[PDB]
């Protein structure tokens, strides 16, 4: 079994597991979408009553698994809860983090391409007065990398430079994840996290020094820190809110589980559960949030910065960020370092998610690491094509596994671990050998708050909010929606194998 080497290579494996493309691009449009300020205050509040007390339930759910030669929820929940059906449930931590991947590598891969395409000088040429002017150039940079449609045809015509870069980045995460736990995703997360720390705030002090006839940089601040109270009572923030806090803390993924499957049994996973979620928040909100939103309002004002964010999740930081830094000295320079920061936090996210299906072959169904790699790589760059290739497939597999399905899995886990398991049980499982306890209350909190504030979100989402999303969407939806319910069928086959295995295994011993 594999362990973390060192407790500053968990930190920051976990904390590189945690800070990705989610702190820097999502983030920021899902702030400015939702009245910056006036998002922060549900932010703030599902952080504590979320964020906090599930992290702690995955490491020690993690722990406890990998004590006993488990890093994956199948068999961990199955652990748990002596029931066929936590067999099942369990999948959702393979699929989850596996449909993820599919999409999430692809977005990598595109800050790889920009970032070289930035790096070499092979960007557009503004006009030298008028936005749209500035702009244009930018959207078509990425419009032509991507192949966003012209026609009335939903299909996606990318670039072959970007399916080139595609593979490399493919070829990168391999070459990470082949190496292991201490001698890959801990060797590394001790080069990338230092790397990206310096390049964000490096960013961040030099997006300050931007000043405008519309603003400056400070204006961008203040609308994202300004509370409004008067939306508190949207149920749609709330929503909003609670699953950004699941997705750049990678709760409900299955990642966090799998990465602490990997600490010692009696190792510490207060101390470390909270600081790895605590750096993840600084550069949530102090970087992340001070990159590309100062910088849009800075120069485009409040009102249209917002509008920018409305219009594409990507405009912000594909389309009007290095748009905003080519009109100053240096600019295309300054794009490459945005984009290399945006790459390394999508690689160590991504390593992350794409472990549990490793882990599940090496644990389950006793695959060498090597084989175990090798598949999984196989699986999402195969997959990876649809999204490629079929418009909005990729918001699809966002939506039911990457937003509804992270607080379906991030409930199911909770009620398995704090109901089935035990309260009193995982409680003691949490804090053993803890450096330091989880407050008292937090008991109350994981027993009895958060899943009850979960089980509301999730009930008033699938009332108000995705009726829409089943009837007012194209045919094309069908597709992804086959291909992910197929991938859920494939990976219950294969946890199926691995209990006739065990069986057979269990018989010859
Ligand atoms: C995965 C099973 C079959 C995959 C076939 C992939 C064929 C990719 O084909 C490539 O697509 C690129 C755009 O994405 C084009 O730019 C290239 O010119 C084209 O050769
Ligand atoms: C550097 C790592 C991967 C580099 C892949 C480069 C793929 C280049 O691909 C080429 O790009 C040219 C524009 O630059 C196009 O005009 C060509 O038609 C295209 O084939
Ligand atoms: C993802 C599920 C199916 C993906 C099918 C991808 C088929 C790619 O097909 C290729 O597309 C290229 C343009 O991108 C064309 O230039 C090639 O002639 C065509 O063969
Ligand atoms: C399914 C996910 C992406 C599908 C991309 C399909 C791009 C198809 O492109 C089409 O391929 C046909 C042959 O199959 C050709 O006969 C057409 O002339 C060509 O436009
Ligand atoms: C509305 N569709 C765009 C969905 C994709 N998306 C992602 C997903 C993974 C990593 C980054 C981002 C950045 C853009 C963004 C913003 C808000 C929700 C989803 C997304
Ligand atoms: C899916 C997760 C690994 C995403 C990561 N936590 C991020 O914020 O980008
Ligand atoms: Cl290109
Ligand atoms: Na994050
Ligand atoms: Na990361």
């Amino acid at each position: 079994r594999e362990h973390w080497a060192t407790r500053l290579g968990l930190i920051l494996a976990m904390a590189g597991n945690a800070v990705g493309l989610g702190n820097f691009l999502r983030f920021p449009v899902q702030a400015a979408e939702n009245g910056g300020g006036a998002f922060m205050i549900p932010y703030i509040i599902a952080f504590l009553l979320v964020g906090i007390p599930l992290m702690w339930i995955e490491w020690a759910m993690g722990r406890y698994g990998g004590a006993q030669g488990h890093g994956t929820t199948p068999a961990i929940f199955y652990l748990l809860w002596r029931n066929r059906f936590a067999k099942i449930l369990g999948v959702f931590g393979l699929w989850i983090p596996l449909v993820v991947a599919i999409y999430y590598v692809y977005i990598e891969s595109w800050t790889l391409g920009f970032a070289i395409k930035f790096l070499v000088g092979l960007v557009p040429e503004p006009p030298p007065t008028d936005p749209d002017s500035i702009l244009r150039p930018f959207k078509e940079f990425l419009y032509s990398y991507i192949g966003v449609p012209k026609g009335d045809e939903p299909i996606l015509k990318p670039s072959l430079f970007a399916y080139i870069v595609f593979l490399i980045t493919m070829f990168i995460n391999v070459s990470i994840l082949i190496r292991g736990i201490s001698k890959g995703i801990e060797r590394f997360a001790k080069i990338a996290m230092p790397t990206l720390f310096i390049l964000a705030v490096f960013l961040v002090i030099r997006v300050f020094l931007l000043e405008t006839p519309n603003g400056t940089a400070a204006d961008g601040l203040n609308f994202l820190w300004t509370p409004d109270f008067e939306k508190l009572k949207d149920p749609g923030v709330w929503i909003a809110a609670v699953g950004q806090i699941f997705f750049t803390l990678s709760l409900g993924f299955g990642a966090i589980i799998t990465y602490a499957s990997y600490v010692r049994k009696d190792q510490d996973i207060v101390l470390s559960g909270l600081t790895a979620a605590t750096l993840n928040e600084k550069a949530e909100v102090i970087l992340g949030g001070s990159i590309s939103i100062p910088a849009a309002v800075a120069f485009f004002g409040v009102a249209n910065a917002v509008a920018i964010a409305k219009a594409g999740a990507f405009n912000l930081g594909f389309i009007t960020l290095p748009a905003i830094f080519s009109q100053t000295a240096g600019g295309t320079f300054l794009g490459f370092l945005w984009f290399f920061l945006l790459f390394f936090a999508g690689l160590t996210s991504s390593i992350a998610i794409m472990q549990p299906m490793i882990a599940f072959l090496e644990d389950e169904l006793k695959l060498s690491r090597k084989h175990a790699v090798l598949w999984t790589a196989a699986i999402v760059f195969f997959s990876a094509h649809l999204v490629m290739f079929l418009n909005k497939s990729l918001d699809e597999m966002d939506f039911w596994a990457g937003t509804i399905g992270v607080v379906f899995f991030g409930l199911t886990e909770l009620i398995i671990f704090f109901w089935i398991f035990g309260a009193d049980k995982a409680w003691e499982e949490i804090n053993r050998g803890g450096i330091i306890k989880v407050p008292r209350i937090y008991y109350y909190v994981m027993r009895y708050i958060t899943p009850a504030f979960l089980a509301v979100l999730l009930v008033v989402w699938a009332r108000e909010y995705i009726p829409k999303i089943m009837e007012e969407t194209h045919w094309t939806v069908w597709i992804t929606r086959f291909y992910i319910i197929g991938l859920f069928l494939f990976l219950t086959f294969l946890v199926f194998l691995a209990e006739r295995r065990r069986n057979h295994e269990s018989a010859g011993t």
